[PDB]
């Protein structure tokens, strides 16, 4: 219950410029010297990953021209950010490339520095089915109006008359995303990035069909892969701390949280044939006395 | 000529079945799946 | 020590022709349709090799 003042960065500064949360200080003695000092135990506490946040920004234009425009953005931010049942496919790692000329014939070589590249993130969406089928309609009707369709290639939106050009940008049939992976308490945001011109790409949802009454009827899982734009660095750091610090869990409290159910239903208190019925009305009442 | 062939009013996702209903001597066989149910299955009711 | 007389094709014809013993009928109903059906049972018997 008691820490070494210099544990924790007193200010975020030099590499640890634009964090959000406490950072630990590195310059404090480590386990992995000469012996491990127990005095500096609270800072070998290691880091670990939580689950990522995922957030819609935009929606496709496309919504605009249907019939309904408030379901099909309100079903997409639900299918996005609640029914994901996983996401995959963030990676920004860097690469560091060299080239080499021999330090004589010995065997030994002088590297220079080349260039530096960075990683591309492939987002993959998993959900599970449900009665009627919402999920496999929504994509099926999404790829089949808004983008090509198989026996002409052409949009099935456009048979209505009146949409206008520039139809083929991404802003007609593409949206935005914004990832972020919190702190424990989900204050504060770690690592964020900022996905966009996301739209269905390759392999759509299942689609097959089988013949066998001895087995057993089994379930169905969607999995579908996105394209997209990344962008990385402090500005969207700064998008994903404004995010999260919406959301604040002031006041709710799981434990003290109401029942589902307030009371036992009509129909079972027109019984009369349960426990507390034979105290209320069966049991004589006589009283108790010495 | 392309503004000629217009796709207002269209659907290929929509369109009817080239088929509207089975043959005439599919019907007359009298041995299959609605069969058995039609005539072959006894129907005493559902009571509980 | 019953079973329906069509279980047994009548005469071997049409696609049973040439064929030399007791062909089975394939319009009795089937175990693999809404549900199967106990009257038809002695048909279902199988080919062994």
């Amino acid at each position: 219950a008691k820490k070494d003042p210099n544990t924790i960065m007193s200010a975020n500064s030099s590499y640890a410029n634009g964090a959000n949360g406490s950072v630990t200080n590195l310059e404090i003695p480590a386990a992995f010297g000469y012996t491990p000092d127990f005095r500096y135990y609270h800072a070998a506490a290691d880091y670990t990953r939580r689950p990522t946040i995922a957030f819609l920004m935009e929606l496709p234009n496309c919504f605009k021209d249907t019939d309904d425009a408030a379901k099909w953005g309100g079903s997409l931010k639900a299918l996005i950010e609640m029914h994901s049942r996983t996401i995959d496919g963030l990676d920004y790692t860097l690469e560091v490339e060299h080239v080499e000329t021999p330090f004589g014939g010995g065997g030994e070589m002088m590297q220079t520095l080349s260039k530096v590249r960075r990683a591309r993130s492939v987002p993959v969406f998993t959900w599970v089915e449900k009665i009627g089928m919402p999920v496999s309609r929504f994509w099926n009707n999404y790829i089949l109006y808004f983008m090509g369709e198989p026996n002409s290639n052409v949009a099935g939106i456009i048979g209505k008359g009146g949409i206008t050009p520039a139809a083929t940008y991404p802003d007609y049939n593409t949206f935005s995303v914004l990832f972020v992976e919190p702190d424990p308490t989900e204050r504060y945001a770690l690592r964020s990035t900022l996905i966009t011109n996301m739209q269905p790409t390759g392999q759509g949802p299942e689609m097959r069909m089988s013949k066998d009454q001895t087995s057993s009827p089994e379930q169905l899982q969607i999995s579908q892969t996105f394209t997209g734009l990344q962008m990385v660095g402090r500005g969207v750091d700064k998008l994903g701390q404004m995010m999260l610090d919406r959301a604040s869990q002031t006041g709710i409290d799981l434990n003290a949280q109401p029942a589902f159910l307030s009371d036992r239903e009509a129909d079972v208190a027109a019984r009369t044939d349960g426990y507390i019925d034979q105290l209320v009305s069966s049991l004589s009442k006589p009283g108790v006395a010495i």
